[PDB]
RNA sequence: ACAU
DNA sequence: CGATGT
């Protein structure tokens, strides 16, 4: 099994989690940052990880591009195919912003249509994801 | 266990 | 060490 080179690999990073959650989609071949979403100040590493596939797919759309989307998140690569977010996180004031995003992101995409292949980026092998923030 |  | 998830 080998990398498929012409692919966007997206990433969450977080201050905490639950905390500050932020991702990024970076091209697989040359690292260049193609998106990045502002800190939004409460979520969770998996709402952000669903956030940023769907991101991903709605970023390829627009531009007509047929490549897949690689993700380490084994959580969120299940919610995008289920199209439901399935989040333990709290719902109150301090969390409104992340449930809204994840929210309309379930909505999208069941209001949407794509052929784009959601793969597995398999770090074991590989090591970390492109789009990784170096945190760890 | 596995993946974050 | 703790948290999010299947
Ligand atoms: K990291
Ligand atoms: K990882
Ligand atoms: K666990
Ligand atoms: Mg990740
Ligand atoms: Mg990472």
């Amino acid at each position: 099994e080998e990398i498929i080179w012409e692919s966007l690999s997206v990433d969450v990073g977080s201050q905490g989690n639950p905390g500050i959650v932020e991702y990024k989609g970076v091209d697989t071949k040359t690292g260049e940052v193609l998106f990045e979403r502002e800190p939004i100040p409460i979520g969770t590493n998996n709402m952000g990880e669903f956030l940023a596939i769907v991101h991903g797919l709605r970023y390829l759309k627009e531009r007509n591009s047929r490549k897949p989307i690689y993700s380490d998140s084994q959580t969120a690569i299940k919610w995008v195919k289920d199209k439901k977010a399935k989040s333990t996180l709290v719902r109150n004031e301090e969390t409104a912003l992340i449930w809204k995003l994840v929210d309309e992101a379930e909505e999208w995409l069941n209001t949407h249509t794509y052929e784009t292949p959601i793969l597995k980026w398999q770090t074991d092998k590989w090591g970390e994801i492109k789009a990784d923030y170096g945190r760890k």
